[PDB]
């Protein structure tokens, strides 16, 4: 099929409320789990024609997936998607909304940027326990609130393949390398210019575009709406900038 010059999942599937929802991972290294549950929420809705229209629980995945790494100390994408396929993930909103089976336990904070939330600072919460219990007001038992995928996979390090995957099946999770200058991002199309590595980060790629001839990916971060472009950023597309085309993972419900 023909790939359009720009694509935005928010515009293609606006009935799916997760797609335009920016989350905050708080003072926990759970980016891996956020990019996962965000894209899983999106795809559950997209691929079911809107029948599933839920916010999947970051804390269920973060706390209960044993094979996914080190919890609030960082994690691994492939096993996060395997967990969704095999065990599934329950529902759960942000702390402040406290909806669904297992809402997130940690409050919004600023991630190296200015705004209306307390600064995140440098300290990290301990990984929450795997409690397997919906909040008192939610009247579905934990195991019966699970949402499962059918398959999970890595996407080829090929720009066109990634575009086709997003436009047919919905937003994807992706890893990339964080350099110090990324923490100064306010707006625009990011590329690494200054600073040393801070390791990686995991995010949700929702589309692409071009401005002033410069191609980009359009990405949701998990650092709240004050960060970047109302929670989003753009990064150079087509040159594997910061490995953005090389660590893409997603999955399907059918
Ligand atoms: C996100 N909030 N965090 C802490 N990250 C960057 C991660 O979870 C990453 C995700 C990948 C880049 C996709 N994984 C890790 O940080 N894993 C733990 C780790 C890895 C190497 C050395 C120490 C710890």
């Amino acid at each position: 099929v023909e790939i359009p010059s720009s694509f935005d999942s928010r515009k293609k599937w606006p009935r799916c409320k997760s797609i335009a929802t920016i989350r905050d991972q708080s003072r926990c290294g759970s980016c891996w789990a956020f990019g996962a549950v965000e894209a899983m929420s999106d795809r559950s809705c997209i691929q079911s024609g809107g029948k599933q229209n839920v916010e999947l629980s970051a804390v269920d995945l973060l706390s209960c997936c044993e094979s996914c790494g080190l919890g609030c100390e960082g994690g691994i994408l492939g096993p996060a998607w395997d967990y969704w396929v095999k065990e599934g993930i329950v529902t759960g909103s942000s702390k402040e909304n406290h909806a669904g089976c297992e809402p997130y336990p940690f409050p919004k904070c600023e991630h190296h940027t200015k705004g209306k939330y307390p600064p995140c600072g440098s300290k990290i919460y301990k990984t929450p326990r795997c409690k397997q219990t919906c909040q008192k007001k939610y009247k579905t038992p934990y195991t019966q609130d699970k949402h499962r995928g059918k398959s999970s996979y890595n996407v080829k390090n090929d720009e066109k393949a990634i575009q086709k995957e997003i436009m047919k099946y919905g937003p994807v999770e992706a890893g990339f390398t964080v350099y110090e200058d990324f923490l100064n991002y306010k707006s625009g199309i990011y590329k690494h210019i200054t600073g040393e590595t801070l390791g990686g980060h995991a995010i949700r790629i929702i589309g692409w575009g071009v401005e002033n001839k410069a191609p980009y990916w359009l990405i949701a971060n998990s650092w709240n709406e004050d960060w970047g472009e109302n929670g989003y950023f753009r990064i150079v597309r087509g040159r594997d900038e910061c490995s953005i085309e090389s660590e893409v993972t997603a999955g399907r419900i059918n």
